[PDB]
RNA sequence: GGACAUACCCCAAAUAUUGGGUUUUUUUUUUAGAGAAGAAAAUUAGUGGCGAAACGUACGGUUUAUGUCAAAGGAGAAGGUGAUUUUAAUUGCA
């Protein structure tokens, strides 16, 4: 109904064509944005509290890399903190280890793979 | 000289507007999304007293009679008498 809408610009659009752009952007965001948001946070979610170091769990880098894949077909910037957040979850991991924490060496998986 | 640590200090970022990092000084506590606000506990009665009988009587137990069922023995195990003769005391039977 977009392609078939009133492109041909009324001025309610021509005052808001000296900031934003496209109506396809102006609209998929009141229905799509919602849940994008809920995504990223439920991807931040199970990876941020539930694996922290956890021997346990391959199932975290399963998450990361099913994240890495989501951010190249939606919005970029829930990547910044993707990045931040394997990186900050890093400096968790290699200091103390007092818990059933990662073992950082020679066992090939839980280090290298 | 003022302010500054959750930084008010740096980095970053456009359909992005909030993610990250860093300085000393003392103790301090063993983590960090929880425990509190339920899930079953105390209960006593206005619980009369005393108390039989006719009747009816179970599985049994011991003892006495009874049939039957194993192995045994035909010196046996030993019961029946006027079938016989003379005899004083003992044991006496063939």
């Amino acid at each position: 109904i977009e392609d078939l809408d009133n492109i041909q610009t009324p001025e309610s659009v021509l005052l808001s064509a000296v900031s934003g752009e496209d109506t396809q952007d102006r609209t998929d965001r009141l229905l799509l944005t919602p849940w994008v948001k809920f995504l990223w946070e439920s991807y931040r979610q199970c990876l941020d509290l539930l694996r922290n170091n956890s021997r346990v769990e391959r199932l975290y880098h399963d998450i990361a890399q099913q994240a890495f894949k989501f951010c190249l077909q939606y919005t970029r910037k829930a990547e910044f903190r993707k990045l931040c957040d394997n990186l900050r979850m890093h400096l968790s991991q290699i200091q103390r280890h007092h818990n059933q924490s990662t073992a950082i060496n020679l066992n090939n998986p839980e280090s290298q793979s």
